[PDB]
């Protein structure tokens, strides 16, 4: 369809005009259909930067191994399970965003 | 924006950012729009890894020779038959998933 | 004779032998038949171990005085109030698990 602007640029309401956005102000990752540019993400200590932010790129935030990010916490990472629940076993990997996996097999019938 | 992310990627809670997932830590097979990355599958002793997983692949498990596993019973392997009782003839190959094949012979007496 | 190992011991994949697990490295509360032993619980900086884990026991974590946390939270602790709002009274104690308690007008005459 029409009314779309390439990355780093945005299109007006009337769709007959597109304006350029400045490096570092705001960015667009995919063809945008708005008059504004999206805010760029920044990282803080305890987190690792994987990719740069630019009119054609987005900054990536990642958390250090051993910690996890749950939807119940804001830009925070928590220590993964330090021991599966009583009657379970270790089998899953912990990702800065997801938690470990525990499985029940031998513990009361 | 629609809010969809390609395979191997996830979208943060804010819906305006998409981040890459690490090989073996987790992946996505089909287009998704969540802050979660799909966990990778692991196999246990007695079973071998047929194909490791990546940001665009799923891990498969294998059973050692002499065992069998039908789609009707997962996470289970059973001893494959080495020869049908007298009267039957072995003619099929045994695969960690399927069992041998036996056919009745009219020849003889 | 059997395929079971007592608490504090794990068994090999072939079941022909069982290896002993030692306190502080891992433990088991009930009989089991696995290759690994149940992990011992450790606490992060700012938290203390209330009770260590032995070959037959599990370790509990505690948070330092002045901070508080509910069982519903992962393991974060918050600073208890050192003075109820203006026109309030102090009457409850703050425990790393519980928060301070404030009351209005102790008693009249």
């Amino acid at each position: 369809s029409e009314g779309l602007c390439p990355p780093g640029h945005h299109i007006s309401e009337d769709g007959r005009d597109c304006i350029s956005c400045k490096y570092g102000q705001d960015y667009s990752t995919h063809w945008n259909d708005l008059l504004f540019c999206l805010r760029c993400t920044r990282c803080d200590s305890g987190e690792v930067e994987l990719s740069p932010c630019t009119t054609t790129r987005n900054t990536v935030c990642q958390c250090e191994e051993g910690t996890f990010r749950e939807e119940d916490s804001p830009e925070m990472c928590r220590k993964c399970r330090t021991g599966c629940p009583r009657g379970m076993v270790k089998v899953g990997d912990c990702t800065p965003w997801s938690d470990i996996e525990c499985v029940h097999k031998e513990s009361g019938d």
